[PDB]
């Protein structure tokens, strides 16, 4: 507040001390200075409240982040994990992936990869919307195989018309807890690190 | 705004006339008027922020919503027979809501191919929205088959038709942060809107 | 308030083309530029502050709809279920009653009737303050017998001074859901209908 | 209608000099310099609403943000009681002790409702702010107490002085109450009291 | 009634050769009303603060039956009262600032006698949450009490300050002198920031 009212009081005395003795200001816009430096006073403390507000709501949030503890968000990564439960039977299941895309692509491809670098499948259901589309993929190899369980990464590659579009991969990430670091208090997903809240773009 | 705000000032100081300058007694003015612009545009991104922010907040907070199941619009309605024997055909329950009350409401049921099973009759809904529990019976009283059907809700007053929006029930398993945010994802049916979203059971 | 910095052009954009070479207007520029645009500026961009709060409003009314799913509030009302459990031997339970007093009464009396109207308890609860007291039938009648399942009617007079003072009746209400009405969200009670968060004396 | 209060009061001491040529024609702007005066207020008045509406969230949302669990409030009473199981032990409510000052000799006495000490309980040093112990619900000789009520004091002192103490006791949380002030956290036997005299949420 | 002394004291000094004019005061009186309509949102503006405090403080009840992340140098090793329990030890973390690829845990009994020895091996900086198995240096199952653990991080052959962490489950929310502090039990009152993590 006094980092602008003193700066701006230099410009008082600074019109105060050059008036023109001749034909001096009128006090009628002294008021006016006054009341426009209240104002601007008045809003300088108004942003300073504010972001106090903004901390208040992220520590909220981050408080907010314990009720999913255990469950898994999907985050800014390419991390898959591919594998089955215990029971005799299960299919191989691949985490949930997701596209996140600034504008709609009429043509998306997402083509996995093992750890090998080998290409398992391709999919092509047709165009993704603009926002966050996430899926499940079945596990299975390009031939119907079930995929082996380990880790895997999609690349997802968008076209406009033979122009690209840049998109933001997605994957399922179990919280393990909520562990306050040096920036902000992030959400430690175990293997895939530690991330903040405000890059969860879908959870399960 | 700022920085184009001094630019009109510094043009000022730079072309005042030099044999008739320009009175003194405005440049403090001008500063705080052009300081309080700029405070605005402090003020105006940061607000931006908090609605971001509130928006990802009501992202969480949603995995209760998640685990129960809600009400999303559309006319989808699904039945079922439990594995169990003996098992109650369950049915999910619809809605409708009345911009103006109504005295006859109608609401028609078919098949996934278009054929009528049922066909009920409500009577007086007011102003708001109803949630129904269908029986899963077709017309005749027999049990519908398994499988999704379509609802059709007509609601009039005196003959007068009114804006009756059927309603679908689905269970939740995802929150989406898509192009605005706050999307139901609940896998056949899509995401939805939580706004649109019309009840939580 | 668009209308401003267009219908400032025009005017200003007049007095340029109609200049007096001998008397040259410099007041184009002496206040009229930085003053009045500014100006405008303040309350061009006071229109977004009440947008973005309107929208932060919007975002915010769904956040009712966020929150958890209620289990029973305390509302108005002199319905009163009683039943008993499925196992044998259980104890008669019946919903919680109350009143609202807007001063504190030195006698409290309730009166128990059944569904045919008849009076079935008289209760003494005793002194009660100003506000919202909530207390649970024990489900037994005048003779201490157990009373029939059903349906009662709870009436609550109280007085201080021997003056009858203004003595709401509430009735428990069980939360089965969270509407959107026209207004806002609301509370839906079930048998009893929907509800607003404000009437909600108390929440059980 | 205030526009015409002053549109009109323009272009009625305008409309009067065209036709007597006092002509300034560039004071004619002020119109717009006071168009932006009356709505740079109507914009500020109307964002009370929306930030009163805000507030209204804001209760909603603490209304709606419910848990059952347990507080610590001020009082002296601590319950004793066993469970329906066979050999149940008997367990007794927390109580506590409120200090701004910090307690270096601090006993718990714990009367019964015959008044008499039942179990002297020995503290000894706190610092400032709120303790919160729990009574083992044995008497001085250790043996099991009566199921029932008790009354506690606590004596706290520093340097031979003795402080004012403020004795706790646990309540659960029966619900939240919309009284003429506001949620009140209606306890039950204790009553309704405000989110800050409560000393612990448990 | 700050600028009102100001506004009264306008009209003394007022020149009627030249004085306010209607426009002048009429955008005085409402610029005057724009300082008041600011302030008034700012005392509003607290009250909202004050209320996310609370709102803040209601959802941070879920931290009860959480542990959290302490400092500390105490793990609590217990069997459970069935049979065939496996014993289990309560988690521990560390806190660093500086990069390192080194890290030793010492853990020690409740005698100080070095029971088991972890590499743990390269860890940023941050917060790092681990799980003691219950083990010691020979295998066999550690008995229920509680250790001592040493962790000391290096990198590139000079030892990095390591601030050793310990769970300490959360058992209340108190009002102290300051606002919410969260008490755990055992290991006594804490506040919220200091929390390394929440488990």
């Amino acid at each position: 507040a006094a980092d602008l009212q003193s700066s701006f009081l230099t410009l008082l005395v600074a019109q105060l001390k050059n008036q023109d003795p001749t034909n001096p200001l009128q006090n009628n816009e002294l008021t006016t200075q006054l009341a426009q430096i209240s104002t601007v006073s008045g809003i300088e403390k108004l942003n300073t409240t504010l972001g106090a507000i903004s901390g208040q709501i992220d520590n909220s949030q981050s408080l907010q982040a314990t009720t999913l503890i255990g469950h898994g968000v999907m985050v800014p990564g390419t991390t898959i994990l591919a594998g089955k439960g215990a029971e005799e039977g299960a299919v191989t299941s691949t985490t949930p992936f997701g596209v996140e895309l600034q504008q709609p692509a009429d043509k998306v491809t997402a083509t996995i990869t093992d750890k090998d670098g080998r290409v398992v499948r391709t999919l092509e259901i047709g165009e993704l919307r603009a926002g966050v589309h996430t899926f499940t993929w079945d596990g299975k190899q390009t031939d119907g195989t079930t995929v082996p369980n380990g880790s895997y990464n999609i690349a997802i590659t968008a076209s406009n018309g033979g122009t690209q579009l840049v998109a933001q991969p997605l994957q399922f990430a179990l919280v393990q807890g909520v562990t306050k670091g040096s920036n902000g208090n992030l959400l430690d997903l175990g293997t895939y690190g530690t991330t903040t809240l405000d890059e969860v773009r879908q959870i399960i």
